[PDB]
């Protein structure tokens, strides 16, 4: 039976799904991980033990345990990232996408979601594999791991909640299609992670951290990349806020030991109920719970691997978003209004540079507002709000992604970078919000075919080419066609620089992404923050 | 007899000299000091004692001893600022050039010249006061001052050397003027000073120290304030160059009395040929003797000053040129040539850049090379060069005078100011130098209405219209004829700030001459110099 597959850890019934009046096989909730419950919470994860019988895998499994965002009450617009089924802890399950009928041995690709290592669920219906699985021919995965405490919380030198273990959980999801994928009629030796923002992060980190590298060929980061100032923290720090979160509880701080144990009693939804309260600073754009530079996952630091070449050489496609602040500026920044054009007054303008620069002196924070001021226009209401919404998405996302990939291309085997300007005609978001944080993942997934959904010839037409480029390169290293007739993306070289934009208009070519702020970023404030 | 003044210090015999086919009076060499000869040297000057019979002033004087450009031998373009006379330490003289038939109480302007205090004479042939005395029917003065060591050595606490006798010496001359001045049909309660660079820096440090405020009732101060970088120094760095003056000169330093004496016993040209050695650094637009901030014709700071509303308080008008550094960078940057279109590459331009501000440590000058780089086109020969232009003209003129114009407007009675970015047809330096530093001052003293001198008809008429507005501001205090028809030069005031450009094109209103630059000189840099 085309549903019935036997794997390496027992046998797994798949379901049968329409998509786009065809159909394919589906896979959903097979488990790669024990549960993650009791004494194994901040635990690193253990693989599946072998199952006989047959694993049920025709509906979507629970979503891991989480901090869930309701300051938009019915609001599509942010719901549509909330978690849609029961949050447990025993979270770590994969969902597949098999074409029918199926493959022999074809191109893999695993998505890995984003959401500010908070948050993020495989089952959100963006992230609903189908339509690029039958679209492209290849076998979709999206793996699922542990978020907020329960997969960051970090006590360096401990072995009960040593850190990273959110990362171990995404590498062992890898570990399983490596060893069992080709049961699915997907090639081993062709896999391709991607991912969008905590996820670019992830898929970035596995390319430097030695245990991961030899189990992908290549790599797609969108809006993300692991030298975000948001993605990791020192040990220290991991230290520091792991204890303040105990203190929030009223736990016993004596020792590790005695921290985790007592975190380990708590239900889920009170370490949840406290987790923001143990951020550094007053912030916009800072997670509690990441990654942190342990010297195992991560060797050394992140800047010095990059600078040795010390990561997996292969061809990496990635890029960003136009607007990829405004999210963040709505949620948390004073001035910003869902229903408004929230222009911005000088005072709320210099409020929210001190609430994006948060580790900055009073030196540093002149210095990003005099890069970001129109002293001929000052008080103009919409170039402050702009120039606010630039500051976030540059100093968060863009300027640190350009660092990545100008360090990473002086050693791969090919680079190819886009800037994603295009804004879906059927968004719920203002205006002023523009090409919104994770909106280009519907147009890489495929949305835009179902006419249901509202959207436009262009965009269905912009959704195909995106999804061909993605799933060309994920089989090639180029996601150009070999002979097309059609306009050929460039490579990106150290020398050139040249990118793409990708919207609904005849492409174009361009150069230096963002390069006067990212100078800026990279290279000017680091050094004046250093110095005084 | 027209030619024949009597004076308070004696009689005085002038000469009848031709004009535009018209003829006006003129009166040249009159003395208004002793000579500050032997014993004298570095000393304040006293007052010129009464002579009887009649002084024959129908010749130029001397220009004082000083530092002779030689950079390019013959090049009229350099020379005509060169001294046209003999020079001695003989030098404290005025010359006055009076309407005919002779005016009963007419307006009065004093023209102090510019030479980064280090050079300059009354005698060259664009300070020539013939035409705008004639033109406008104003009595037109001339003084003269000592420069360099001979007018700035500065060892503060004795008397012998106390500094500033080089401003002390405009002084006197202004005060023969407020004087004498109605002898020769001048109205002394109407007079206006005007200078442009170390001029132009003169006539504010005389609005600015109590003792010269009662001696003028306007002024004109032409790209150059009190406040620029390079106009003045610390009574500290004052005896440092001093001394370093007399190591030069193998001079005994156990004491003031020692050095000075020393010094009183060299020729001219010995204190000359070393004059450029004992500057702090390596550097561009920077002079050995200047100007200290002494507690006695300055009481305090300058920036206090400023701040407190501490300075007469009347009209100013005052201006800039668009290209300020051009001249600088000639004669003391790497890459700059008069015969070539001087392309610059990134080596000579961040070389410059080290060149233009000295007492910057490597955060401030990386703060300025980001501040003038466009990252898209960083090896573009041409914006090296028009960057480090302007780097030198915003630094050195521009953003200190907008400091000014902008502390002084708070308490002034009105403030005009002007952008003169005309090039002159006729100019021999390249064209890459534009619109160079002291080439407005030709169009105010009317060179272009004499047709052997080669102006277009266009220039001449910018040239009548420029002299009506500094002459018609010398007498009501603003530049405008009552009725007239033409446009209005708009008063600049602290909530709008406009000014107005000069050139041959109809006259167009701007506001905010230069902030974003103006903001980083005057706000960021200090700042990060002072922290760092």
């Amino acid at each position: 039976s085309e549903l019935l597959v036997n794997t390496k850890s027992g046998k797994v019934m798949g379901t049968r799904v329409p998509v786009l009046s065809s159909h394919i096989s589906a896979f959903l909730g097979i488990p790669f991980a024990e549960p993650p419950v009791g004494n194994m919470r901040f635990r690193r994860p253990e693989p599946k033990k072998p199952w006989s019988g047959v694993w049920n895998a025709s509906t979507y499994p629970n979503n891991c345990q989480q901090y869930v965002d309701e300051q938009f009450p019915g609001f599509s617009g942010s719901e549509m990232w909330n978690p849609n089924r029961e949050m447990s802890e025993d979270c770590l399950y994969l969902n597949i996408w098999v074409p029918s009928p199926r493959p022999k041995s074809t191109t893999v690709m695993v998505w890995i979601y984003g959401g500010g290592f908070y948050s993020g669920s495989s089952t959100l219906d963006v992230y609903n594999g189908k339509y690029l699985a039958y679209t492209e021919e290849v076998v979709l995965v999206s793996l699922s791991y542990r978020v907020g405490a329960f997969g960051f919380l970090a006590l360096h030198g401990s072995q009960e909640a040593p850190g990273n273990v959110g990362l171990l959980d995404q590498r062992m999801a890898l570990q399983w299609v490596h060893d069992n994928i080709q049961f699915f009629g997907g090639d081993p030796k062709t896999v391709t992670i991607f991912g969008e923002s905590a996820g670019g992060a992830s898929v970035g980190m596995h390319i430097l951290s030695p245990g991961s590298r030899d189990l992908f060929r290549r790599a797609i980061l969108q809006s993300g990349s692991p030298n975000c100032p948001w993605a990791s923290v020192s040990v220290a720090e991991g230290r520091r806020r792991a204890v303040e979160l105990g203190r929030n509880l009223n736990c016993n701080l004596n020792s590790d030991e005695e921290l985790i144990h007592c975190l380990r009693e708590k239900k889920p939804q009170e370490l949840i109920d406290v987790e923001w309260n143990v951020l550094p600073f007053d912030s916009i754009f800072r997670f509690s719970f990441v990654p942190v530079i342990d010297g195992e996952f991560f060797p050394t630091s992140l800047e010095s691997m990059l600078n040795s070449g010390n990561f997996k050489k292969t061809q990496i496609l990635l890029g960003v978003n136009k607007d990829e602040g405004s999210f963040f500026l709505l949620y948390g920044a004073p001035g910003f209004s869902k229903d408004s054009e929230s222009k911005i007054s000088r005072e709320d303008f210099m409020s929210g540079v001190k609430l994006s620069v948060p580790h900055a002196n009073d030196l540093g924070l002149d210095a990003v507002t005099l890069q970001y001021t129109d002293w001929m226009d000052d008080n103009n209401g919409i170039k402050n709000r702009d120039g606010l919404d630039d500051i976030v998405g540059d100093h968060n996302v863009i300027c640190p992604l350009m660092h990545f990939v100008n360090k990473y291309t002086k050693f791969g085997n090919g680079t190819y970078l886009y800037f994603f300007n295009h804004r879906a005609s059927n968004l719920v978001w203002p205006e002023w919000m523009g090409v919104i944080h994770g909106y280009e993942i519907e147009f890489v997934f495929g949305l835009p075919l179902v006419k249901e959904l509202n959207y436009t010839a262009e965009e269905e037409a912009l959704s195909r080419r995106i999804m061909h480029y993605w799933a060309t390169f994920a089989k090639t290293g180029n996601p150009n066609e070999p002979h097309s007739q059609e306009s050929k993306w460039p490579l990106f070289t150290t020398k050139e620089q040249k990118f793409i934009d990708l919207n609904t208009e005849p492409m174009k070519v361009h150069q230096r992404l963002r390069v006067q702020m990212c100078v800026f970023w990279n290279q000017f404030l680091p050094k004046l923050l250093n110095a005084t």
